[PDB]
């Protein structure tokens, strides 16, 4: 190839590296957000038509994201105050990105988790809502979508499908998640999705399990990966 | 250096970057396979003349990979289930990639590690073997090898070496692992390794511990670190 | 822009790239040296004008990072033994970097963070000091500074804020943490500091919080973030 050609291949490569590197930070860096109830920096992230999908219900815009992370997320554990704060903890340590450009590089969608130690120390357990467990684990997948607006990349769709909660006392097999798949929506819910997601991609909450597909190809052999030829191998 | 010495010096360490991403995939997207009881997708991960190791024991090939991760692994834990299935958790979250590309760029070593979260929900506690703990924590450290064939990188040894298990009710501190180095070959055993480790590798398993050799190099000091200059600083 | 403006822009971005695994490196390596209870190898991290920042203490220099590792923490948790040994568990899983490289590429700061998973097994339990947890799990967030020396990324400053911890059969709403911000010198306290902070920087200890302030610029806003806009849209 022309050094031309080549030079273009190196950039649109470099360009690339780049890109994955950017999507991860968008994810590590809401974390760090979320775990101080900063709902205004999570709102930031987002693109302004993005949306928030959380227990089956979407959140759409800034309104929606600062409505899920302010006015629920943030009232219920801090009681309306930018955190960190006495005795609460709500870490939601981030991990295991696997991040897929698309060949235009104008979008991505990106796997991630999230293992949550949360709770109310004895010190401020007076402040805990009736009915929320004072200490707790908590984990969940992200299956997110992103768009590269302007050369900088931003969260379009954040989808957090919560897999399993854990009574810090008693563990995630003898915990049953009191949170349900959205069933109303705001107004008449004032912390409730703007629309519920279609019955096809409702789940049901732990112990319930659902796959969450994965947004990547198999990475080794791609759209030729077939099961059957494998499990004839399995006894 | 020339326009064409700089081009190539480019595309050599633009190609390691891509490299050291494509080999953390695999072990990102590995653990999303596990934790799903999918043993095909993990089989499909690996070099034909691939291996895998666990307990001390090497579990050679497709057939090999096939036996532990779905004969053993998935009727233990599904029923001989593709998952993820209600109640039934088991949940490997993968990190700490630090990854050694051969100077080649044909090979390649990594250490990972892992901490699982896993158990039998009292919805299902019948279906889980007496004897399995219903709820357990466990972490192990992965040394893992790598070769890239036609491009395209592929697990060649993954090395699975357990380093703790904890019963969720008790902890690391009162529990002991009651697996133990294989003693057994497939097929006498079957679910037992193609061969035992060599008696100079083969790892009791917790509360006994020994060291897991870092594949890399001191990242500061490489060979010319010495431990002993160092200590004559400690008290 | 010519060639050469193309092959000096791409080799600047490579380098970028380069250093942020570079320094990701450092801290993954690290991890994986405290969990053995290897001070010298944390030690040979470390530029020699370096410091590590402990209980809002200062420990400076090689000398600095062989007392707290070494003389501290080695002679506490293995009698003074390189580990690992039989029956101690001390995993400091490492994850969630957010690294910010200078622009003259010559030092960077980075955002990490580690969850803990400690404690001594029943068969040496005899060995713990009166006043340890036999088991327990910690967390807390690095905000670090590295330096580019002779081509090679050290660590300049290592600054761990604990932020909380949890006795394993209780919980860390349950638990208090015994250490406290340094308040006595080394060497009159043995395995003290070098310095302590400023009053400014004291930080009180979990249930006490008090924000780590982010290294990184908002990755969408940048500058242009500002909170009260967003604040407006929560109830
Ligand atoms: O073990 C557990 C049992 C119950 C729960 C409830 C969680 C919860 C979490 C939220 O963010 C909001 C909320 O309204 C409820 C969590 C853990
Ligand atoms: O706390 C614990 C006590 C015992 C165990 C046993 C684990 C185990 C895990 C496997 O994948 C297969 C198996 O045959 C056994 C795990 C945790
Ligand atoms: O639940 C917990 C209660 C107390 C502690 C104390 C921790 C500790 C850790 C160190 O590295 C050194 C030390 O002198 C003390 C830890 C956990």
């Amino acid at each position: 190839a022309s050094s031309e050609s080549r030079l273009a291949a190196l950039e649109a490569r470099v360009t690339e590296l780049e890109d994955l590197n950017a999507i991860r930070r968008l994810q590590w860096a809401y974390g760090y957000y979320i775990d101080y109830n900063r709902p205004e920096e999570v709102a930031g992230l987002f693109a302004k038509d993005g949306a928030v999908v959380f227990l089956s219900g979407e959140y759409v815009g800034y309104e929606g994201v600062m409505r899920l992370y302010g006015t629920w997320f943030q009232n219920l554990f801090t009681g309306g105050r930018r955190g960190p704060v006495h005795g609460l903890l709500l870490d939601h340590f981030q991990l295991q990105d696997v991040i897929t450009i698309a060949p235009d590089g104008q979008t991505a969608k990106g796997r991630f988790r999230g293992i949550l130690a949360g709770g109310w120390h004895d010190d401020i357990v007076k402040d805990k809502p009736e009915g929320m467990p004072q200490q707790f684990w908590e984990s969940g997948i992200y299956e997110n979508d992103y768009v590269k607006e302007d050369g900088v990349w931003k969260i379009k769709r954040l989808d957090y499908m919560m897999q399993w909660q854990a009574d810090y006392e008693t563990g995630w097999s003898k915990t049953i998640a009191h949170l349900q798949p959205a069933a109303v929506c705001f107004p008449e819910n004032p912390i409730g999705p703007d629309r519920l997601l279609p019955e096809t991609e409702v789940r049901q909450t732990w112990p319930h399990r659902a796959e969450v597909p994965m947004s990547f190809a198999h990475p080794v052999l791609a759209k030729a990966f077939a099961v059957g030829e494998f499990t004839k191998l399995q006894k």
